[PDB]
């Protein structure tokens, strides 16, 4: 049966057993604006030792470090000029280019740093001074993204939903809402994005860091993935 | 140990589990913006049957069916009358009121309702006609709600985050994300009003309804109402 409720000590051991699930015991296999994939909705992973963001096992590869980490550094700085950012990586062109459509304005883009940048102040305002709140969520995804819909543009419509931050005797805990995530390749950037957030977070904050939870909607693996996949299982 | 994953076949038995676990296993017992509560962070609610959203129990009661359904029809109509819609019920005034500060618009409201009625255009037109799209997420808290963090206001800061629907194989599945839920009062409510919408959603699409999740970072329960829940358990 499928199991949608996986924990894990580390972000790797989540990221085998998410994938394996989906490969194996699937609750939907489907085809989607971009191809075949077995999903499974409504995932939840639970990540105990979120400074395990870096996985080791080198098989996983599809998203280098020094990718990750060149995405890490665009994003935390909260630019636009990914372009520049991502000269050495020719086939992210068409997440990066300017908008089509004369609907939307040329300025308008879905990097998330630019968004992280714009919320930072009051959220850690609000985290660092209201005891035990509840309202600390980095809103990624946006009503005004749904201009893409209907759209022939290739930017992202966010893939992640938000991003929430509490703090409980000394701990930060983070909660991650995806909208959508191919786990088997974009979840490796996506771990190693969150978990250097979090960090980033709990240093701003003074804090330790408790536990990393990651909701999926639709959890998927490309059928085009599987081989990949089942490459870095054993 | 903690259960933070509870499938229940209605929503009552979900209501009724999730508040259990809440009192008899907290995460945290905490000391929150509004007093002092059990918690537990980023529960994962799961409701087979989501016709259901009427629970039958007469002992859960702080949430009448009436006022329940007077909220539905004020926030499916998207209007922002709320003086008028609640006139019959004064305890709610608090959270209808005017802005006071003068940082944000008279204009401003937090009110659902309006948002889901600018956003239900697009979001069907994706749902209907872009096959089993991943794309379809009601956004209810934004980032522009920060305003509300460091002000003296009454207006609720969203405490439903997004809701996200997705249909495969002739199914409506539902995914609720809560940023914050009091499970033993106004949950009532939230499970009522997302079962009334997903079933507008799936009529207005001709399709039948799969099942829901109710996601929740903040799950808690106020200790002023540990015996009122003990009330309805058994
Ligand atoms: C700003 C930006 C947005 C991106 N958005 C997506 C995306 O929405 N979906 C996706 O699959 N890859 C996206 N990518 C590319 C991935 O980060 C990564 O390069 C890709 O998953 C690697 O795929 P491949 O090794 O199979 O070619 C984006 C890249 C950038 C720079
Ligand atoms: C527009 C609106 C927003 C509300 N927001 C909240 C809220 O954020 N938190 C809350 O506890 N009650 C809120 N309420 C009140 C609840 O819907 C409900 O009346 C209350 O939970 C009943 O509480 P009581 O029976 O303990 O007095 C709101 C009511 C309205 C009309
Ligand atoms: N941070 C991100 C951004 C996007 N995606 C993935 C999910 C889908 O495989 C695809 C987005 O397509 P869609 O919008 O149809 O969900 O990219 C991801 O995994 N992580
Ligand atoms: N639709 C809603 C709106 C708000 N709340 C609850 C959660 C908290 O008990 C409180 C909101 O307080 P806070 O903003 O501190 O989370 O109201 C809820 O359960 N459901």
């Amino acid at each position: 049966n499928t199991m949608k409720y996986i924990k894990a000590a580390d972000f790797q051991s989540a990221f085998k057993a998410v994938n394996r699930e989906i490969l194996e015991n699937p609750q939907f296999v489907t085809d989607s604006r971009i191809g075949r994939c077995n999903e499974i909705g409504s995932m939840t992973v639970v990540v105990d030792t979120p400074s395990s963001f870096k996985m080791t096992d080198p098989r996983i590869n599809r998203i280098s470090y020094e990718y990750a980490e060149d995405f890490w550094k665009f994003m935390i700085s909260g630019g636009t000029d990914a372009k520049e950012a991502f000269k050495a990586y020719p086939n992210v062109a068409k997440f990066i280019s300017k908008p089509k459509s004369d609907a939307l304005p040329a300025n308008f883009n879905t990097f998330y740093g630019p968004r992280i940048a714009a919320q930072l102040p009051a959220l850690l305002k609000e985290l660092k001074e209201k005891p035990n709140s509840r309202r600390v969520v980095f809103q990624i995804l946006e009503s005004s993204d749904q201009a893409l819909l209907d759209s022939d543009e290739t930017l992202e419509y966010p893939c992640t939903d938000s991003v929430t931050y509490y703090i409980r005797d000394g701990k930060l805990y983070t909660h991650c809402h995806m909208r959508s995530q191919n786990c088997a390749v974009v979840m490796q950037l996506d771990f190693y994005l969150q978990g250097k957030l979090l960090h980033y977070i709990a240093n701003e904050c003074g804090v330790e860091v408790g536990d990393y939870t990651h909701t999926m909607v639709s959890a998927h693996v490309f059928e085009r993935d599987f081989d990949y996949v089942k490459g870095f299982l054993d």
